[PDB]
């Protein structure tokens, strides 16, 4: 009773002080310093999706191994999303990132040198365990910067970075190893497996690099009875704000701020505490105030990730099997797709930007769940690759909304000291949604067209119809 009281009043006084300090030179920087992470995770992505498969032609491996890189770094990634995300609430935003990212960094580093299938899955899984962390961590912390005002608006543009990471990692993919031979007789010759490992771990070194110039999220010290480093963050923030802006006579004028109040047993006792508290802060999600949400979100997000999923390996099966037609009448391909998806997301991008806080984030949700079942649909009367890449650009710029949208209430519908706690739990979700999408729609290849299509057509009806059962969170406080 007393506690919800005096946490109320901390959100309201710190949306009051992020009023104060405003938004600018501030945001914007943070805004690239964790694109950059998003961008690594986007590599990570698209490196298991498809570099990953198609290396198992070239590495000759027996019939039980042919999914298993692609299974195993999946299963890191949701073992990982879930790991930083509880821990995020108990140690920071900034400090979990920056160790997330390190094991990424430092195991994808790890990966160029190994001479073994083994050694290179087991170097893969634990980067995929670095890098699951980052998209739940990367959200709560930039939003934990900006006013209710503009909140959903500024953090709409934070997939730009994952679809410009996919980008990356493709026309690296064709660039350094254009239809090669991946064994463990590359030499490093430039042209070369390793050589593309290394390559694409330039993000996350750049993510480290750029985020340890970024000060811990304030929030996070409120909520952890560390009022002076808080304060001292937010002096910083608006006096980087009012410099940047032309008004560095403006004095930072809050004055007190609520708070909330051998070796190895001593780290096994230290470490049982912070497991202790990650699972609590887990099973609180599934109390009497939050287990109706916390179900619907489970229902949408997994719905909305298992058909993505599958239809991205669907679509590149159908171009081929459209292709030989013609015919009978690689990596560049997959490159050029991307590319276009990631044009055609960039209006979706905008719209929903535009309209978040001025519609609601229910509606937003609502409207691209039926638009993205709609296309889904109409994927299927495709009968050429020129029409199959329309639809399928169609598809995504009317689904990235409520991508946008249910990140939005993902950040807002959960506490600040529980949040990242809940959006890794959905993203480890998300992530086994997206190994059995991937499974179930590779088992489809040898049927039809129509079916894959209706099936993730009536997961996305399904999800849309989850959706309406949402709370609004537009004009609250941040919790
Ligand atoms: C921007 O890409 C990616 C980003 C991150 C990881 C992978 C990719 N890339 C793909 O997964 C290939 C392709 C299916 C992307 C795509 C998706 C949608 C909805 C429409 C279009 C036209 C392309
Ligand atoms: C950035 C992000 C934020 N929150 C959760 C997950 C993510 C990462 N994404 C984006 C999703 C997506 C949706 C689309 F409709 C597209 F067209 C597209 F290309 C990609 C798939 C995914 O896993």
């Amino acid at each position: 009773a007393q506690r919800r009281k005096e946490r109320e009043e901390l959100a309201q006084q710190y949306e009051a002080i992020l009023r104060e300090c405003g938004h600018g030179r501030f945001q914007w920087t943070l805004y690239f310093v964790l694109g950059l992470a998003l961008m690594a995770d986007g590599v990570e992505v698209f490196v298991v999706g498809f570099v990953l498969p198609s290396a198992e032609k070239d590495m000759c491996l027996s019939d039980s191994n042919k999914g298993m890189l692609g299974l195993i770094v999946y299963l890191g990634m949701m073992v990982g999303a879930f790991l930083w995300g509880g821990l995020a609430d108990r140690l920071g935003r900034r400090q979990c990132l920056l160790i997330s990212l390190s094991v990424n960094s430092v195991f994808a580093f790890f990966s160029s040198f190994v001479q073994g299938y083994g050694t290179f899955l087991f170097c893969r899984l634990l980067s995929g365990v670095g890098i699951g962390g980052s998209i739940p961590i990367v959200f709560s912390y930039f939003s934990e910067f900006l006013a209710q005002e503009k909140r959903g608006e500024h953090l709409s543009w934070l997939c730009m970075f994952w679809m410009i990471g996919g980008v990356y990692a493709a026309a690296m993919a064709w660039a350094i190893i254009p239809h090669y031979g991946w064994s463990f007789g590359s030499a490093y010759q430039f042209h070369s497996w390793r050589v593309f490992v290394l390559v694409c771990a330039f993000p996350s070194v750049f993510a480290i690099g750029a985020l340890t110039t970024q000060p811990e999220s304030p929030r996070f010290f409120l909520e952890n009875g560390k009022h002076d480093e808080a304060w001292m963050v937010l002096k910083q923030v608006h006096d980087t704000n009012m410099r940047a802006k032309g008004h560095p006579e403006r004095v930072f004028s809050v004055t007190h701020i609520k708070t909330i109040h051998t070796w190895y047993q001593r780290w096994g006792v230290r470490a049982l505490s912070l497991g202790g508290q990650v699972w609590g802060n887990f099973l609180s999600c599934f109390g009497p105030e939050y287990r109706r949400i916390t179900l619907m979100m489970m229902g949408v997000w997994f719905t909305m990730s298992f058909s993505y999923y599958g239809l991205t390996v669907w679509f590149p099966d159908m171009i081929r099997h459209l292709q030989a037609v013609d015919y009978a009448s690689g990596a560049y391909m997959v490159y050029f797709v991307s590319f276009l998806g990631t044009l055609a997301v960039l209006p979706g991008n905008i719209v929903s930007a535009l309209l978040m806080d001025k519609i609601g984030r229910l509606r937003m949700l609502a409207g691209s769940s039926v638009m993205s079942c709609v296309s889904c649909f109409f994927l299927s009367f495709g009968n050429s690759e020129s029409a199959m890449i329309a639809l399928l650009c169609l598809f995504g710029g009317v689904s990235i909304a409520s991508w946008n949208a249910l990140d939005v209430l993902t950040v807002e519908l959960y506490p600040s000291d529980k949040r990242t706690t809940a959006f890794g739990f959905l993203n480890a979700l998300c992530k086994l949604a997206a190994v059995l999408g991937i499974s179930i729609f590779t088992s489809f290849v040898g049927i039809t067209k129509a079916a894959p299509i209706l099936f993730a057509s009536a997961a996305l009806a399904l999800g849309s119809s989850l959706a309406l059962k949402l709370p609004e969170t537009r004009g609250q406080v941040l919790q």
